[PDB]
């Protein structure tokens, strides 16, 4: 359906499709989280930025 | 924490995950994109940018395996 931008869409769903915490740890503005698939895991960096 | 005073009361709320809030944003605002997210690979990662609900910010984020 949108498949060019589907690692994200993955990151996203297993995010969602997590009960518990996302554990993460803040860098600055940025903070670094570990998503696990339900082994295997998705790293991410997620930040926030204004114009 | 903080509190709330809402119409069904008076409540406390404490975040189990405050370093953890801008993923829970990102991953809402990835579903309610209904276009698709604009990403680029950077390195042995996705290079992305997600566009949050309304000085205009949007959400940087990087995923990988
Ligand atoms: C939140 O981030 C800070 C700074 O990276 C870290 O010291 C702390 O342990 C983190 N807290 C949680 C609940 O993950
Ligand atoms: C009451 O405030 C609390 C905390 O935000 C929430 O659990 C509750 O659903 C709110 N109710 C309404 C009607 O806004």
């Amino acid at each position: 359906d949108c498949p060019n931008s589907s690692v994200v869409y993955e990151a996203a769903d297993a995010i969602l499709h997590t009960p518990g915490c996302v554990p993460c740890v803040r860098e600055g503005q940025a903070s670094r989280c570990w998503v696990a698939v339900t082994r295997r895991h998705i790293d991410l960096l997620v930040g926030s930025a204004t114009e």
